RNA sequence: UUUAUUU
């Protein structure tokens, strides 16, 4: 819908940036939004963040391909965002 | 903040409330937590234990270090880097 | 075997 939906990155390091998420989900379809979770004190990256897909069978194939995903040294987990 | 303890060789059905009764005696805790696996969570076989003062964390530590939970060993120590 | 897990 209007909304999107909203997919949940786990494992990223700590220099990780928005272009790391734009480059890593761009090619699976449209993208409207990506955020990387930042540490108060530090302004490192905590491992995690979150990228907005318009289409679900799209962020479905991105999560696919991603989920399992050696960015780095670490093993990245790639699902859709849970409440919390 | 405080003296964060490392807890080695728990087993895993560990839970927060073992951590509490084992190092409570020794002095004031401010946090303990047991570490799980983020699938399963099942402990990992270690957790931390955060106690204010500094020789009261000495105390716990060379008390507790040895000390038999169940069927396992525990080793305690000061956390490290 | 030394805690970032859902804005």
């Amino acid at each position: 819908g209007a909304m999107g939906w909203c997919i949940f990155i786990y494992n990223l390091g700590q220099d990780a940036d928005e272009g790391i998420l734009w480059q890593m989900f761009g090619p699976f379809g449209a993208v409207t939004n990506v955020k990387v979770i930042r540490d108060f004190n530090t302004n490192k990256c905590k491992g995690f963040g979150f990228v907005t897909m318009t289409n679900y069978e799209e962020a479905a194939m991105a999560i696919a391909s991603l989920n399992g995903y050696r960015l780095g040294d670490k093993i990245l987990q790639v699902s859709f965002k849970t409440n919390k």
